[PDB]
């Protein structure tokens, strides 16, 4: 009942931060400034958890192929898990929004057990900032916002979801079981014509996830 | 606040609703019929022992379904901790059968969105779906995007429920059910904002 | 390696032993007489539901005590997760009564030190006392710390055993044991201008859960 | 059930490191060199947990009075908790060993709720390296012992002692994450495998954590 994923590998793993930038036309200081806050913030938090943070964006069409191909194919046998953070903007013209759906399909697709043997039995954690339906065994999908739900909008200090996620990560990252921590993020954000933003997470993990130190 | 829990100290635990999807299904082998009864009877035992008022019905009763569905949605849940709904279904699934189910679940879940149900605002709404959101919702799926003694998922869920139901945090328990079944891949989507225990 | 737990997956959970210290107590109001049974009966319910083979005796039966004591000591615990011992006693405590108790606990605890009991080596030995003895993998729980006030026995049992059992029933299966004992510390220390503060000394090397 | 001590104060608190030196005659390089390892090591670990580490020894008989009373009387209202580490040597002539018992009595005595209102309801954590008896207490006290009763103690090396080496090892790695007693148990296993069996006596009423600030 208390079984945990075995996190005792040489390397924690790769924390991948994907930035969705292309097909977004017109970007206020806030969108531009707030995205950096999120990326820079996440990198700090995920590094302190022992991840090899790697960041890129889809603007570099040539660079994206090599980097995407490099990560998918690299061997994760010495690693505990895999993390991917998909960041995106609020305005979202339709091509922008639509591209995102396709990018996430493909991204998630690379690591399904069939494509990635090094990660079989290991946690694959996708953290999505929306502008869903995919999966495999040992996948964890975390959404900035559930269905049809209102979204926080990007501030110059980053977005609510990423701000809070990182807040919790710094404080409780090492101590708490991950889903336990995500639930905290649910409550944190949902409390930030008025209603609420309610994040979600879909778990196909089969055990507990802790990020104790090393 | 990290260990904050939903407040389960109400007069009544709540209604465990077991919905049986039967209509638009044809040629049901005895494994189908007796297996389904195993699931329903099993779930009722487990959920009652957790203090739920188990209520069962099926969609064959077209006249009975409206009144009953109607009854539950409108009833006041202010004295209750949470709400549970189990959607049971069969494997063969002709297309009308499969399609009906999608619609039944939409509607069912729809009734309890905070908007429609004030008594349950801030309280857990737990939907357990056998395949063929809002704040404080918990969706559990027999299978992700993928027997005469009942089905694997319901058999294991109930197994875990009996053993660890009172002790464990619910999602902690569901994860156990993920491992259990995947070794005979279920899923669960959580929009809960706190911990869920079903202490006595 | 931080979340390591004692392995509780044996055929039998183990023996929960309830020792009743009765001899050399002259007296015994209805409350002491009645409250002790509450504690024993209560503890038996709670410890059985955790899978223990509860065994009760008292030191009045001087002949029966020897056979029962060494017998528990000598029996093989290889199929068992752990061992529990509850030492119950009264409040008035003339000096011979109080002194006898010290000696009974020494001896009791002594039987299970790894040297005497190979079946329990590496396994939790939990003594609940109603001091300084020990060994590796021992857990000592005291009704009251040093020099502190004690509950007094009511007709419904004592504060410490009432609360311990309360927590045991509710959180016994869920919680790590020491996590649970700490709850008992807070529970009892708030019962009511005197304060009773329980204690527990841990030489456990891992976590203790009593999952079903 | 998951209630925790409130660690959200302005200051974490004072980590006090008391060094028992007097009445110890003749001290090998290892005892001398190993004690500094322990003190220096503990200071690093306890500072990173936000403590105001203060060290002194009983050699300075004049300095000890001022420093001891000073700490006792200072106001801890802006603090989460209190820590005290009692360090000592292995050879231990009888006057040395006996003095220690008395020093610990007094030390612990200062912070009992009656003497110290600023700490009422707050954790008082005493970590003792042993050479009158073990047990003293009050509500919300946590007593940690290098070694249980009569059991073997594993001697001071030039790199410090086993207990302090391991305690600090765990502190650095798990100090912020884990509930303290959860962490001390880890120290029990760590040292007992280097038998030497540490102990801890808890009268804490809540959980625990030393999250950052």
């Amino acid at each position: 009942p208390a079984e945990k994923y075995k996190m005792d590998h040489r390397r924690r793993g790769i924390a991948l931060i994907f930035n969705h930038e292309r097909f977004f036309w017109h970007l206020t200081l806030p969108e531009r400034r707030g995205t950096c806050a999120d990326r820079d913030n996440l990198t700090r938090r995920f590094s302190d958890l022992g991840f090899e943070v790697k960041c890129f964006n889809d603007l570099k069409a040539e660079e994206l192929l090599l980097k995407i191909h490099e990560v998918s194919t690299v061997s994760h046998a010495d690693a505990d898990c895999f993390v991917c953070v998909f960041l995106s903007h609020g305005e979202g013209n339709h091509i922008y929004a639509y591209d995102a759906k396709i990018e996430i399909q493909t991204l998630t697709g690379l690591f399904k057990g069939d494509k990635c043997h090094s990660l079989v039995g290991k946690p694959k954690i996708f953290i999505i900032q929306a502008c869903t339906l995919p999966a495999g065994a040992d996948f964890l999908m975390c959404y900035s916002v559930a269905e049809g739900y209102y979204s926080h909008r990007e501030t110059v200090n980053g977005s609510w979801y990423i701000q809070d996620l990182c807040e919790m990560l710094g404080k409780y990252g090492s101590s708490l079981e991950f889903t336990e921590l995500l639930t905290l993020v649910n409550r944190k954000v949902s409390q930030r014509i008025g209603k609420k933003q309610v994040p979600c997470f879909a778990s196909m993990l089969t055990k507990k996830l802790h990020f104790f130190p090393k």
